[PDB]
């Protein structure tokens, strides 16, 4: 009744995005039929990868493959108990968020050196966040990993709001880039907040069902809506892009 | 006598490609002495990586490091039993098949945006195939991962037969690209067929020794012969390439 | 008293580089304030990643997350015993050493095809070294993985001393590249020597505390000093770089 409820929250939060990522893929494929070869097409290709990885991630979680139990260390609000960790989320982020950055990079026509550094920071962010969730020896080390993950996040964010914006300005896409960059910054910021507030961090919210739904809602925006906005603009501005 | 036989199939299927990848490396190194710096040399470098990763993979399997037992879920032809899974194959594919795609990409002088999307799809293909083999909770999830892996495969294939062919046409290598692309498409198609027919899928063939040999034969062609054909052509057409 | 000592060696060898990587990051960030957008800035960005990954690695080891016990196989000097393996080092090398190569690649303005092949070889080097440490079935397979790792290392080294030097010559950075390339070759050579001499290889040195310190000292030079030299030169030669 709390377990019926917690289990009902968890499964619905996962099955919803299997459906939505599935539909996004179908929609995005259809939209690509009318998109002309060249830069518009390259962006579409990168963009389509985003829900492809996302739906994989959610099947990872649903199947039990990428979900485990983790013993919280002394000092944690749930010290001495096992908590369900959806570590599959952090893992697949390391592949899906570089696809987001690649679509943006193509859109803003960034320097390849900047692209490689950003994607590398992004992967560091994801792996250290995973380390934070997986660490059981001490509460200190969990939050130390969280802080390093934040430092990686700052590298990515800084690049977006400076060099990538600059690149977009001279590539003639600064207006759509700024929309998407603002969307990206706001929504990505939600993930470390969920982590911190949720059961793996401070556990202000102790329901893993609630924290799971929080990530799932963020994904709807940071992936599927982000991508739909991108593809709509590209399909309407193919010459600006080429 | 079935176990003597199954064990004889397994070890021979693995030791043969330690030998063949070993020899391929030796041959390819020798061939590189006569290849001129620049684009020909870059292709040679990428090409040489292919059997380097391959021989690593086979030592992974031989040593027991990347082989495990997996319990088949209800509904599977071998439901309730443990089957030997050569999961090391899927793992190293995620590094060796991007090397194949990189050699082709250099040959066809493709757009870097296309290259990054293709290699990302390729990695998604490999990791979801690995997920399919590793999933034990339900038969549904195994085949769902298989279907996503196929979708990633289609992304890669589509890029080959369209944009990469286009790139090869304007880079003056469309004739050798078309040979290699056709080789690649036909042989790569064999892997999901082996998976499906073999013990991890439908188990029409229940011998892991037989399924292992099937992958090993595919590797001989998709890697070592593919690469030897590439290097022969490059060493004979260095100016067309430069 | 040997355990007090071995444990004192181990923890000090790990905490020292948490401190030093931490300080390097702080120093490098400060130095970046005075570095002009463009190629100098791109190098700085790539360079800053190096201690970011390094400090992550050391927290991985300190927390117990990426340290495990491994049973040495028959024939090993410590056959039948469990030895502490800092496998987290090999793992994070697969992300930090591509950042070193990326900073150099930007500095020498190398061909992207060369860059991708080198970074791929570099990752192969790291993963097969990890395989070597993780392999328990036979002593033969441990050293076979070590030899393949060496072959990957040779690919990387060959590229540095030939094509990358060539690129640096025509990009006008051959003098600073040659310093850094020589630094890189000498210090990187120290790692397989430590492996071989230390407890995981021949165990001429059986103290894991001593072997850990050896890696930690190599890191100080191959990462933090390497990077400080790079940033000093870039900040003093911004026009040569642009
Ligand atoms: C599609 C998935 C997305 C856009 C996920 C983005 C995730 C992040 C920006 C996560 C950030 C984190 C930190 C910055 C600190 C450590 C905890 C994390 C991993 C949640
Ligand atoms: C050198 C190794 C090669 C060329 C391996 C290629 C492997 C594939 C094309 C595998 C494809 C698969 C699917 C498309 C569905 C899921 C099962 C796989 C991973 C066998
Ligand atoms: C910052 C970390 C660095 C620069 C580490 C570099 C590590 C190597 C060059 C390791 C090389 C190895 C071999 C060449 C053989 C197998 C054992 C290794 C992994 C130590
Ligand atoms: C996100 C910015 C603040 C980070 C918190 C610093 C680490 C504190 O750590 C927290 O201490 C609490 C006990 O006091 C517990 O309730 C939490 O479970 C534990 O994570
Ligand atoms: C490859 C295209 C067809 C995929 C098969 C769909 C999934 C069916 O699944 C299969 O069902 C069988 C029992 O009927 C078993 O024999 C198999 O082990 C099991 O994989
Ligand atoms: C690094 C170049 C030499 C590699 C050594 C070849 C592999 C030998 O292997 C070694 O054999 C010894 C027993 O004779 C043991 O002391 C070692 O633990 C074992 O690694
Ligand atoms: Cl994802
Ligand atoms: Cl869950
Ligand atoms: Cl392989
Ligand atoms: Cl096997
Ligand atoms: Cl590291
Ligand atoms: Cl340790």
């Amino acid at each position: 009744a709390a377990a019926v409820r917690e289990n009902a929250l968890l499964s619905s939060s996962l099955w919803v995005n299997v459906a939505l990522a599935g539909i996004a893929i179908l929609v995005f494929v259809y939209m690509g039929r009318t998109i002309r070869p060249g830069r518009p097409r390259l962006i579409w290709g990168a963009t389509l990868m985003i829900p492809l990885v996302s739906i994989s991630s959610y099947l990872g979680l649903l199947s039990g493959l990428t979900v485990g139990m983790i013993e919280m260390p002394a000092g944690h609000a749930l010290a001495g108990e096992m908590v369900r960790s959806q570590w599959g989320r952090y893992l697949t982020w390391a592949l899906s968020t570089p696809m987001i950055l690649l679509a943006l990079g193509l859109l803003a026509d960034v320097d390849l050196g900047s692209l490689f550094t950003v994607i590398a920071a992004d992967i560091g962010m994801c792996v250290t966040g995973l380390a934070a969730a997986m660490t059981t020896s001490a509460l200190l080390f969990r939050w130390a990993f969280y802080a390093i993950s934040c430092a990686f996040f700052v590298v990515v964010l800084s690049a977006l709001v400076t060099d990538w914006a600059a690149s977009a300005s001279s590539a003639g896409t600064a207006e759509i880039f700024d929309t998407l960059r603002v969307l990206t910054v706001v929504l990505w910021l939600g993930y470390p907040i969920v982590w911190a507030v949720g059961v793996e961090g401070l556990a202000l919210v102790q329901s893993v069902g609630v924290t799971s739904w929080a990530y799932s809602v963020l994904d709807v925006f940071a992936k599927y809506v982000f991508a739909f906005i991108l593809l709509r603009w590209v399909a309407n501005n193919e010459r600006t892009v080429a």
